[PDB]
């Protein structure tokens, strides 16, 4: 009774919200999530926008049970008419819808954000601010096919994995996280994501979010067999950084690493004193949405693309032999 | 016990005290310093060449010496470029303006709790969607030096500052009645003018004033305004009614951009609704989703004063 229901556009189980509606933060709540969900479904199903009496999307009071109920009811009646129309007569989400889905999955999953103990700009709590856009730019730049295996080393609550799995056709996407609190929230993010993606009728690639230490023996062979590694190594100490380079040194030719800090200098010059360095077996480039034909107006951020290339070491040895 | 950033145009340096201020749970002045440096380097290519690249990768925001080293490397690069230019003002890019407006807010609104604003239109979240929707609005209405822009209920003045940085309107006004945002708007104004000079960026003339937009003085001022911006989403029926009476004195082609329409989108003039504001204005819903938008599914409303709607009704009665 004391609740609001939104029918799924594809006939999945309805989204059920209790009344009073949950509040996510000081300026964000479930009332706005309901309005935006309705708007997104109408935007991408044009018959639905035609069927719905749209005056309610102007005339609404988020603090009134009756007003919010009438808004949900108009949308649900329009869903029923469209289901009748389709009776008589499964794609990847757009970037805009995926941004909404990921936020919605986070709001239903991470109920106590204080527990994360994350005060850095890479916190799950601010993922929608810059990270989502930079991951979308990364997806467009780093071409992935069904022959690729994607791994996020230290995946937090799994946001990058969910975004990449919704956008690409990699064979599989993995997220590995060590810390207890984020790996526990990742279990809910996983269930909430699959549920919401089915509610919208959207496709995603296969993915797994797992609890683990990416420096373990099991993960050594797994990194060696990964074609695309994503790693937020910005705050990693020298030991972890060193151990990671040792793991990357076992990757196949053409294997790629995308990171927030470079693992080798951008201007690496192979000599007799730096033959041990990872720079001898990889090309490194700085990718910035500020560079190119990209219409970027966000933060002046960059990421780094590393590609395993053993010809740098091979050519130096030929120079030494001849 | 401080950090200094030299201006790329030789204005007074930006001075930050140490320990560096914290703005929120994930945002501080150390990130502001780094991003300021990155923006100046991005838009001055010789600067990016002169500066040692490692400096913006290996930094510790919690170390005075590390942050001082970072500022020093940028200041030395500014000095080399100033020497290069010795040896022989534009508008900010959208990206730089977004950074400038956040920076102006960070230095001005020290106690955001005081605003008592829990709505999505709060100054505290302006950079999230409002900034992008205002940028879309500026591209859509295409104001010239003959225009006068007025934001009715301007809060801390963010819309006025954005519009004045982007357009060549003769003047931009913000009028705010509430004490706390009107007081913060005075600081936003000073900080904006200072930061714009620091970057060497141009803006149009603007005034942020404390006042009641329903007063007699404002009645004549609204009548002489060519572009009104108003966030009327939470306005009661009395304010809404009084505003329509103000808009009814505007000139033909006068425009009102708002968060809620002042007249129905499907208004049809008849003998029973001749009193309605819909008889003298066109109304259209503008949505960035219609027409590369991936943000929130938001809309705003454009009203254009057009008394020919009323006139055609009378001429249609006399010419059946
Ligand atoms: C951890 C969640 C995330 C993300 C997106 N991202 C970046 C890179 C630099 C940034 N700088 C500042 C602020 C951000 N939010 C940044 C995000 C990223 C990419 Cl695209 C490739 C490889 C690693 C990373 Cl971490
Ligand atoms: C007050 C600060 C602002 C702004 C930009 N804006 C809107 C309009 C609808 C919105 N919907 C949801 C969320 C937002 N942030 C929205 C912002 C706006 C415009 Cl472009 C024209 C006329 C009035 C308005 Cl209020
Ligand atoms: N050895 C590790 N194995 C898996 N995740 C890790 C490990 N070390 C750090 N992390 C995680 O990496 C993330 C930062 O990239 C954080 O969420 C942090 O908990
Ligand atoms: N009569 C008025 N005069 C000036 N500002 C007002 C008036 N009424 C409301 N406001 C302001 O309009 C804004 C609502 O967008 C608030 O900042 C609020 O204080």
């Amino acid at each position: 009774k004391l609740e609001l229901r939104l029918k799924s556009p594809v006939g999945a189980e309805p989204a059920v919200y209790p009344w009073p509606l949950p509040v996510y933060d000081k300026h964000h709540d479930a009332a706005h999530e309901i309005i935006e969900t309705i708007r997104w479904v109408c935007e991408e199903i044009p018959d639905l926008k035609l069927a719905m009496e749209n005056y309610v999307l102007i005339d609404y009071d988020t603090k009134s049970f009756e007003s919010m109920q009438r808004l949900c009811d108009k949308y649900n009646r329009a869903i029923d008419s469209i289901h009748q129309l389709w009776k008589g007569t499964n794609t990847r989400p757009s970037t805009g819808l995926l941004r909404h889905i990921l936020q919605q999955v986070y709001n239903h999953s991470v109920t106590d954000p204080e527990k994360l103990n994350n005060y850095e700009p890479f916190s799950p709590e601010v993922y929608g601010e810059t990270s989502f856009d930079l991951v979308a730019q990364m997806i467009d730049e780093i071409k992935m096919t069904d022959d690729d295996l994607f791994v996020d080393l230290g995946s937090g609550v799994g946001q990058v994995v969910l975004q990449v799995a919704a956008a690409t056709n990699c064979k599989h996407h993995y997220g590995v996280e060590k810390a207890d609190i984020p790996a526990k929230y990742a279990e809910t993010m996983d269930r909430e994501f699959r549920k919401w993606m089915k509610w919208y009728g959207k496709k995603h690639a296969e993915y797994t979010l797992e609890r683990g230490d990416f420096l373990s023996e099991e993960w050594r062979e797994r990194i060696a067999n990964t074609s695309v590694i994503f790693v937020n190594n910005f705050a990693f100490g020298p030991e972890v950084d060193h151990q990671l380079k040792e793991r990357f040194a076992n990757m196949k030719e053409g294997g790629r690493i995308v990171s927030s800090k470079p693992f080798a200098p951008l201007n690496f010059r192979i000599n007799s004193r730096n033959l041990s360095d990872i720079g001898t077996i990889m090309r490194v480039v700085e990718l910035s949405p500020l560079k190119g034909s990209v219409s970027w107006t966000g933060k002046p951020v960059s990421y780094y693309l590393h590609t395993i290339d053993r010809t740098i070491l091979e050519n130096y040895f030929s120079s030494l032999k001849n």
